């Protein structure tokens, strides 16, 4: 009854903080402080979808809820070829229940207060081996749950599940205040510029109050992987508008007085998507299981990782409480893992993977038809809350095709 | 506000129940009086995984949780074709948590009046096209919650979705009482009879108390379709014991005693695997939401029809009560079962139909390794709560042997 934790991040608090509510003892490792967490560079864009919000919820950790802005639903717009300026694709759906983006900022650190404050004992160190080899010995189970932290690579890379072995995508982040709000309802405005990349904006909770998050993607070596020349905040503001200025001018439109929440509001970087065994072998013999992003780590285009991150979490802990005395061993490990990656994360992941690649035919013609076909629209947008629900009609023609009649006859 | 189901069934009461403590009104057609169900023929065997369970525990439903046996683990066994009497395959493993198996005569009557209680309108008729003209102008929606019964055909056959058109299985249940009891622990004990059938037993709660349920399946015109000159209980008893004593020896070694539970306590019939399609069209012009086995019929070998009814139901509750004030029309019904069909019933259907069929070699080869490497058992076992968890490693070959690996790698 005494579980170890190498990660205080989105899976690694929200376990730590299921298993505390449930009596067990839990160490958890951070490598840094809550204060400096709060006043560092933003980590993601989190917009997480109502299946994972409700997760959260459930174990009392919604703490955000009302001060959150609501993003309720998602929209598409592609710009036209031959007409300068406009969309040949511009449609939304409105999402079943709201979406909401807390900044990991806010919840990590007031996450790792709650988890002092129900009795966990938090220890600061950057971990390595020789931590995991202690806390494999002093508990009946230890976790690492170290996001794109380098101690997760201790974990075997699965190359069957891992179709790419480079980044697919340039990314940045830039956090705003001063946007035009999105009428007559707030969504994930997504635009696909076809060879070239995507932005998606929407808004969110930062430190400094509700903003917007833009988020930019680039194919590699493209006209959106410019961020290398980016040395200062005020280069990084001036490149986010040239973006929108150049490729998505209806999104310029409502940044004409925007402003970064701060000069932290900002982040740029790549890695490539990678899935890991689960069962890490220690020098001793010992075992440690990994979770999250140390063992499925997708690339953001979908908005998955954190979503992935509480229902990875939240299958985890429901393994961990129906083991009772049951012994924590290398089975019971990559059988907790299978349960997340065969039931739901392969499905993620394969969509994810499948939209980072040049988009088929059968595909543009799904996007465009959502934008006359107002139950496909739908489709899309919920499909975020639950990308199984994207089989098998998202990716084959033939399937495509019958599920595009399917939802033109309720239209 | 208002809300109209027809069929008082397992999906049905389960979804009213939920919508009343929601503060719904709803009225549900039943064709059978309460105590008429309770002592007429039993309808299933109703072997409930966690999950499903768990459905009705988080809406107070779970009435029988302490007097139902528990239903601890999954066992497979296969006669030996060398060894007379022998086994050639014989494991099992336990289920990470229990499954409960509580006669629908029993549930279903209670649950009606449960319904009543809570404010519900009970309405006793055999309902056709009338009342559902009634209901589609007196309530906000309107769902047919019927099983098997003949209005079920209203909804149109989606050919796509359904490989068969003819019984893939000759179907018979048997109640009984002084069956041996399993030690060390209870379990659904599946036996495979290659090109036969397949005989599964477990404990069950029933009117007159704990009981095992007998579930034969026959291969249609082979030696275990063998039920229609089957005319009175104490025959259909003893046609139990002869296929016992001709093909699982082992297990009739339980049963030297057994006598049925009731003279009601049996059942034999057949069906064809279907799906339809969930919205249909009345007359009028108005339309009507399917549920569960309306749109879902699964043939019982993988044991998930009332699995599938809770799940279903839970989702359309959840969808219910998202859309608020939103329109109940013909887009928002098919996007209701799509959620259901394309997130989880396709995967369970597309299972269970492969399962029908004659097993390829590296499902033998699944099945055999599974009696030699523990977590491969204890995923099959697992399985059963939720069927995504098979895909892709049941149904590929090379599949099949990446996933064997990964277990024997842990064991
Ligand atoms: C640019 C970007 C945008 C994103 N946008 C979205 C989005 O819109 N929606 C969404 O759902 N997801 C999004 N994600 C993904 C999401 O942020 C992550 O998947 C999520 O944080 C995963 O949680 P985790 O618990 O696995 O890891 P994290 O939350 O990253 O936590 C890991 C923690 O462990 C710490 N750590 C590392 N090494 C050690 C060590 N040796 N010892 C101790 N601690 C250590 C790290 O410092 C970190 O604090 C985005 C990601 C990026 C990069
Ligand atoms: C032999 C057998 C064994 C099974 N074993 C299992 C098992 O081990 N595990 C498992 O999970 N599932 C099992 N099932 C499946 C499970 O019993 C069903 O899938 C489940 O009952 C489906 O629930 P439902 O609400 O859709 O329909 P039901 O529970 O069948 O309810 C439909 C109700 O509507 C009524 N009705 C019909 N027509 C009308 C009408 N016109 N007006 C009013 N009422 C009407 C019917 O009389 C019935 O009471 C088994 C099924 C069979 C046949
Ligand atoms: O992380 S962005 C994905 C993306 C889109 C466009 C340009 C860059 C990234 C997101 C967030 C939530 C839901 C959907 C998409
Ligand atoms: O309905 S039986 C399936 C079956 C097996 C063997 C012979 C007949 C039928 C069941 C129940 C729960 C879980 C698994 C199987
Ligand atoms: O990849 S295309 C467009 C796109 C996707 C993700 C982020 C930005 C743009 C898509 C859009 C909606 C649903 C599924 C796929
Ligand atoms: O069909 S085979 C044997 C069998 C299945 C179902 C009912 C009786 C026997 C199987 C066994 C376990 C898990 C998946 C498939």
């Amino acid at each position: 009854k005494r579980i170890a934790i190498v990660g205080a991040g989105q899976s690694g608090l929200q376990l730590g903080l299921g298993l505390l509510a449930a009596g067990y003892e839990v160490t958890m490792f951070s490598n840094r402080t809550g204060e400096d967490i709060r006043r560092g560079k933003v980590m993601s864009s989190q917009c997480m979808f109502d299946t994972s919000l409700q997760i959260e919820r459930d174990l009392g950790l919604d703490h955000w809820a009302s001060d959150c802005p609501t993003v309720d639903g998602i929209g598409l717009a592609v710009p036209h070829p031959e007409q300068k300026g406009a969309k040949v694709i511009d449609w939304a759906a409105r999402l079943n229940a709201s979406a909401q983006s807390v900044d990991q900022r806010l919840k990590i650190p007031a996450w790792m207060d709650e988890f002092q404050k129900k009795g966990g004992e938090l220890v600061f160190k950057d971990a390595g081996i020789d931590e995991l080899e202690a806390c494999t010995q002093s508990h009946d189970l230890t976790l690492v749950a170290s996001g794109k932290g380098e101690i997760s690579k201790l974990f075997e890379r699965d190359a069957h599940k891992s179709p790419y072995d480079k980044p697919q995508r340039a990314l940045a982040l830039t956090y705003v205040k001063g946007m035009a709000p999105r009428e007559p309802f707030s969504a994930v405005c997504m635009n696909l510029i076809p060879g070239v990349g995507e932005y998606a904006v929407f808004p969110a909770l930062t430190t400094t109050g509700p903003c917007e998050i833009m988020v930019f993607e680039g194919v590699p070596g493209g006209p959106m992987d410019c961020w290398a020349d980016v040395k200062t905040p005020e280069e990084h503001l001036a490149r986010s508008k040239w973006i929108l200025d150049t490729f998505t001018p209806w999104e310029a439109e409502r940044c004409k007085d925007i402003e970064l929440t701060d000069d932290n509001g900002i982040l740029a970087g790549r890695f490539a998507p990678t899935v890991r065994k689960p069962v890490a072998t220690l020098p001793s013999g010992r075992k440690v299981l990994g979770l999250a992003d140390v063992v499925v780590l997708n690339d953001p285009i979908t908005g998955q990782g954190s979503n992935n991150a509480a229902k990875c979490a939240d299958t985890y802990l429901k393994s961990i409480l129906a083991r009772g005395d049951g012994a924590a061993d290398a089975a019971w490990m990559q059988q907790t893992f299978d349960r997340y990656w065969f039931g739901y994360a392969q499905w993620v992941t394969q969509w994810t993977n499948m939209l980072l690649a040049p988009p088929p035919p059968h595909v543009l013609n799904l996007l465009g038809s959502a934008g006359a076909v107002p139950p496909l629209a739908s489709a899309f947008a919920n499909g975020f809350d639950d990308p199984r629900t994207f089989f098998p009609w998202f990716a084959d023609a033939a399937e495509s095709e019958r599920y595009i009649a399917t939802c033109a006859a309720v239209a």
